């Protein structure tokens, strides 16, 4: 259950990471298929650990958006024939005042298999 | 200057440290739980993640990797600044390893936390 | 986008709701796939609203379990010719202390299909 | 004790009345948010709900269906008993904006957490 790889979402998206070292981390880019202005989308970066130990490994990564204010985490699992990766995650919007904050966090689910 | 390089700790009295943000936005650092679900069996633990560095009042974003456990936590929230000080409003998710992907409707576990320096 | 009828979701659960009144609010079953003692599973009932005027409805609703301390709330969407209610979902949990209460929350999904 | 029926203020500011818990553990009631997305547009909204009767300190969920927006907000949490005596409530909640097409499905709920207190 490498994490390295390239990987497809059920939204469409697609995303791609690189070599996984031994203590746990990961980098890899970011295409998202859909988002709150697609008239802006590009490739976004993205920094991770795996557990590296267990065979179905829990882990978690954040993609920071490069054409907005907002961060999207995501943790889940992966699964086995075929690798499936179980996840869910935060959108974090930016609001202007603390006050505000209710409303800036968004919650969903992605599933991803390799392409 | 809300760099979270530096000390922090949250509303359930924990600990984490996050040491150089750079260019990127990236920084590793460790984290102290005061809180786990075998709280006996807590250890250090790593941390890697990313914040915006334009914004005033970044929105950010980072992994934690529990050693002592099989899961993982991931935590987003933006930092502010109106009695002049630094608040980090942040929500996590925790993911919990179940054996089958059967089960997978109950590893994921939510919540929020507020986070200010020591 | 009524309501009333019998649903499916997509772990294999099961659910039937009545008529809803002229202000939203409904009532029903619901037989679970799924749960964390699954020898346990009966029938639980459930509570909502549901907006009557939209073509495609929001909605919420909330499972009081038989079988134990524990509730999921339900939210989501109506959607078309055929209907789907796609949905989200908070279980909660007993804790015995409040210290403990970080803990008592819990997140997944569900998409709806009729039977 | 630790019945719904009642009035609770929250950590932000917005008020709610419970009526009578029935045996088969519902109850009925009102809200007024202190906050939303138009907050010209806030007025008091109805809730309905179900709250475990018999256990001391019991879980519950109610559906708040905003009168004013096309949204609906899920809360639940548990009754508990802070040790001065007095009940608190622990709550998260989901809100569901509308949206037009199911390709957008992903992006309409918001999640969060409230702290409600007796009134």
């Amino acid at each position: 259950c490498s994490l390295t790889g390239k990987w497809t979402n059920d939204l469409g998206s697609n995303m791609t990471i690189g070599a996984v070292n031994s203590r746990g981390e990961f980098t890899g880019t970011y295409i998202t298929a859909v988002a709150d202005n697609p008239g802006n989308i590009t490739l976004s970066p993205l920094l991770g650990i795996q557990h590296k130990r267990a065979s179905q490994p829990t882990f978690g990564f954040t993609v920071n958006w490069k054409f907005s204010e907002s961060t999207t985490v995501f943790t889940g699992q992966c699964f086995i024939g075929k690798e499936v990766l179980k996840t869910m995650w935060l959108l974090r919007s930016s609001v202007n005042d603390i006050g505000d904050d209710w409303k800036a966090t968004r919650v969903g689910y992605n599933i991803f298999t390799r392409l």
